[PDB]
RNA sequence: GCAGAUCUGAGCCUGGGAGCUCUCUGC
């Protein structure tokens, strides 16, 4: 899927390690996206097999375009994390 | 209904994974 996206509060990532359990993937997503502001939630889907896939919920959509930026391609638990804004953004006002 | 659960529950769809349904647990 490569769907039009435009920035919003929300990222996309794949190519996530899915040998890593879902408590942990969190905690560290927290960490090393929290420096770019505010996270509101971090999801990890639930799907029929494991694929490596993630949503990070910015306050600010500003930290959204800079995470986006600054990660992209980034090793993550020794895999290159593959990042995009969300196609529709996942904050709840 | 809401929230969770599978490399540690399942059937599909897809066949270059942001898809669907079920089952189970709690409320």
């Amino acid at each position: 899927a490569v769907p039009e996206t435009r920035p919003n509060h929300t990222i996309y990532i794949n190519n996530l390690n899915s040998k890593i359990k879902k408590d942990e993937l969190k905690k560290s997503l927290h960490a090393i996206f929290s420096r770019f502001g505010q996270i509101l939630d971090i999801l990890v889907p639930r799907t029929r097999t494991p694929r490596g896939q993630a949503f990070v919920i910015f306050k600010e959509v500003s930290s959204a375009t800079n995470a986006l930026r600054s990660m992209q391609g980034f090793p993550f638990y020794d895999k290159p994390m593959a990042i995009q804004y969300a196609k529709t953004d996942k904050r709840i006002p």
